[PDB]
């Protein structure tokens, strides 16, 4: 048993390392999103630095986790990352819809990590993803939210164009 | 269902419209108290200021659960805020006091509204209301108690006059 | 009769208390008006910033006024502020016409508040109410009126998110 | 029942005065190993340096609670608190070792308090312990461990002589 | 026989250790002290800022000793610090009154301590002892005397508040 | 075909798409062994801070190479990035072998991409490869030899605590 471990319970520390996966996951996801938009038939830049820094911070969440995973003396176990699920993102609404589904679906993973954490009696872990990850999470998707409202009001074309000059930096 | 809507129940949807509410109260009870104070007859300066600095706190209390209402994909409705239960408000003693007992109902408000989003399994929400709320109320409870013990400790006349300029900026 | 009591009748210092509740009332609707379009269905950042600073404005009309009901040696009597109008403000062309409507709503109630003080011969209420409260409306007036002709002009979609963008800080 | 008690329960508000003993008797340990790495046949620097700043850390952890205890309208009653359990504390790897074992009753403690002020309902409590005393204890430990791994690591001898000036300020 | 040892004495080397347990007793007691003042039905933060500082320079007085116990090659040997003798302090005059009480108290020790030096011919030991605590406590005492007299001054009520604000920062 | 495509092969393309996972399994290798040194029982800071900017050294070249994609008018094609081949990586020395060669390999797949783009004639890609790859492989190699050579000089132990001291930041 590693020095550290205290209250660490072995099914929270399966989580922690499925949801490094999932991080890895929405990372790629990102990364894939954002380099589709560097495609010179959709050249959005907006929607490319979005998502590049999308993927920086799902990078984040999962080295944050593998930081945790060993701080409470859990051992990562890395799986694949799988590829994204699709290879073309659409439009600029269509990415941003699915980025929500893949917040949202982080989100989910989350909750359920911290209903793991919390079943088990993991005070600290439960706190951990409060601060670091469900609050971001429902940032996130606040954000992409409106996003898609306005990728919607926008329209296509000009408009798609000047939500990626306006709304994104 | 609202695009960001995750994990987000109707009762925590009405408990944090009916919180925003009773905010909005306290910032109309301490505004009331602040100009109260500011009567010419009542004059203490002091006293104006905290209260007028309280009231800004509880509409910040109130528009951050309006925030949270729009994050986690509620809808905010308004009630009617009722006028406070006084026009006037005694002495300082007796403002600290309706203070102190405005303060604990809020906070016996943000608990409850915990043990909504306790029993909907809201995790985010209950770290959002411990983070935000439930630690500035005990701060501003311990704080008004504070005051309270001073105002009496000090007495009427020149001590509430010395209370004003003293304990208050 | 309060100490500072000088050529201050009953009635202006009653319709001061009303005047109050609407500037609250103004408050609360422009507050409503805010959070609306932090809604993610409507995600109008703009409006919710430039209502959120009108909300503020109208805080500081109602409180000008208890001070100034205090400064005359007038008794603020508060009441139930209502909850605005409506749940929902539509576009961004509704919020301000709804806006439009309310404003000249208090500028009429400022008018009103003025004959008060000018058939009482309230010299100083009078000069009050037109420097601080009456040239303002006028300026608010001229500026949603402003708006609301640019909203029209930049129609649904795109241009609304235009309007949001450059028309709103 | 003091003025700010609220949702403040007799048992954690004991339970808050046994780790408040806890942490003091944590602070004189750290307090002690420091002094004993002073030791002219000891002379450990860095050692004596680290563990003062634990000592001080754990006097700032009683101190937190003495003044949470407050705030919560709870009453600070003090205990002897006890000598460490050794005077001398071995090698520096001992010390570590020691220090780990006492950081994680500490810990142990804490997650005790935790689910004393669960059972409670104490949610602000809860959030208290999270934020201000599992985190810190779960970093405290992984970084003891870590020293603990190292000191292992270097040896007796040099190896300890390098630790205490490269791994310790 | 450790190495720095010269001209210390095994009586001398036990009077030190005695005297750190004193030191942080006295610690432990204004440590109490701080946060009695601190409770919200005592709410005197001059007194509770005030307490604790001394406690804090009584923890470096115990920490000096230790550190000068190593220096001369003592082996520092803690013991229970015993909880203070009362766990509520009365008004600021009584607090004040039981501070110079301890502090007498230490002074004597101190005193006695510096006996023991000077029949065992410490020389160096006297002049740390004169040096680094008689004279402090020299004017601590006076300090705490004056605070005393003030106290009685004052009288209970608005001077004691009074007495919080201008006499203690 | 796409609007930049000009000299750029489908090979060629297809090879940078295989690279891009190579990088990312780089990318990730690095990440787990930084994270692997992080291990409370491995606990080795320079370790970790030296892989993880490897790490973040892959992920740049990854992302150089899907950028470099789009600048050609080929279509980034991401596949899973396989879990690293080991868990645990061994000793300092044994991680720093590992990532001898994974360089190497990655070295070879970056000239056996060359080839490609020289047999295709590709002078742009080849200059790209050269000047952003192969170069940096090659000084990365020579550090990594450099490192695996003092591991080995140092020895277990002290050794390896001080080279992760002194060589590694
Ligand atoms: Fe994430
Ligand atoms: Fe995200
Ligand atoms: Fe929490
Ligand atoms: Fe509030
Ligand atoms: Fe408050
Ligand atoms: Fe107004
Ligand atoms: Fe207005
Ligand atoms: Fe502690
Ligand atoms: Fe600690
Ligand atoms: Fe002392
Ligand atoms: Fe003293
Ligand atoms: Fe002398
Ligand atoms: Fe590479
Ligand atoms: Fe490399």
């Amino acid at each position: 048993e590693s020095q550290p471990r205290q209250n660490f319970k072995v099914e929270t520390e399966a989580g922690i390392n499925r949801q490094i996966n999932l991080e890895l996951y929405a990372c790629y996801c990102y990364q894939s999103m954002s380099f589709y938009f560097d495609r010179d038939d959709v050249a959005l830049p907006g929607f490319t630095k979005y998502f590049k820094e999308k993927s920086d911070e799902e990078r984040e969440h999962a080295e944050k986790f593998m930081k945790y995973q060993n701080k409470r003396g859990g051992r990562i176990v890395l799986q694949d990352v799988k590829k994204p699920d699709r290879d073309e993102w659409g439009t600029g609404l269509d990415a941003m819809q699915a980025s929500l589904s893949l917040e949202k679906n982080v989100n989910q993973a989350l909750l359920d990590l911290h209903t793991v954490g919390d079943k088990e009696g993991d005070k600290q872990f439960m706190d951990f993803l409060e601060s670091d990850y469900l609050e971001e999470q429902v940032e996130d998707i606040k954000k992409i939210s409106d996003h898609i409202t306005n990728l919607k009001r926008v329209g296509s074309g000009l408009g798609e164009y000047m939500f990626d000059k306006k709304s994104l930096d």
